[PDB]
């Protein structure tokens, strides 16, 4: 019924958004996934395992995105002073600058799509779907 | 602010749901995408182009899913009596039976994740995000 429609509508929204975001982020020379790696590392270094798990993508996909971001000078691979094997992906100043640009593109698009909604409506939906996310995350992992 | 959180929460929900659905649908010998092909063809034959576009996946991905579904006897490729090139993917009786089983798995999971919400809340969110979907679809294509 409605509970099923809520989830399928959520899925359709994500697909359309991801498609438009890849298009708009293309001007920053980034794909939606590349942007996600930047968003994840913008607040602290992340392990490649974390990146693949958090955003549900293959390790080869993350390796591909990280390699690209590294070539573009947006992130760097940091190794432990002793165990150089344990690797963290750290964002660069340039990476943060590009990320910030990505955020504004995301922000602009989000305003457009949520247009028909008032600040109140927006907040109502957010509080609610936030409970859905908490549950699926508790169930899926 | 909140408009950005709404979209990112929607994205996180989809990823967690898609992951759990692939797990649960695995018992029906299906992946989330296979289920989507069945859902799309359950109400009428669909072109492979439509399938790839509607669910934002590559044509090679759809070809892979359709080939599998065909081997499993869940769908068939129908050719025009004259132009045998124009191909439609039609669901089979067995395909509909499996689809129906998939729906119940989807339905069960949707009830769980939307648990903290009452029928009213569920409906409120649905009416709202439905407007978001209408807009992004108008913008993305
Ligand atoms: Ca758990
Ligand atoms: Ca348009």
């Amino acid at each position: 019924e409605n509970r099923i429609q809520i989830m399928s509508t959520i899925a359709k929204i994500y697909r359309a958004m991801s498609r438009e975001l890849n298009r708009r982020l293309g001007e920053l020379n980034l794909s939606y996934l590349d942007f996600l790696v930047l968003r994840a590392t913008s607040d602290g270094p992340k392990t490649m395992a974390y990146l693949a798990n958090r955003y549900f993508v293959t390790q080869s996909a993350i390796t591909a995105s990280v390699d690209k971001l590294e070539e573009m000078g947006l992130v760097v691979r940091v190794r432990d002073r002793e165990d150089r094997r344990a690797i963290l992906i750290e964002i660069t100043e340039k990476g943060l600058e590009t990320f910030n640009k990505g955020i504004e593109i995301y922000k602009k698009l989000a305003n457009e799509v949520t247009g028909d909604l008032s600040e109140d409506e927006v907040i109502l939906v957010l509080d609610k779907i936030s409970k859905i996310l908490k549950r699926i995350e508790e169930i899926s992992q």
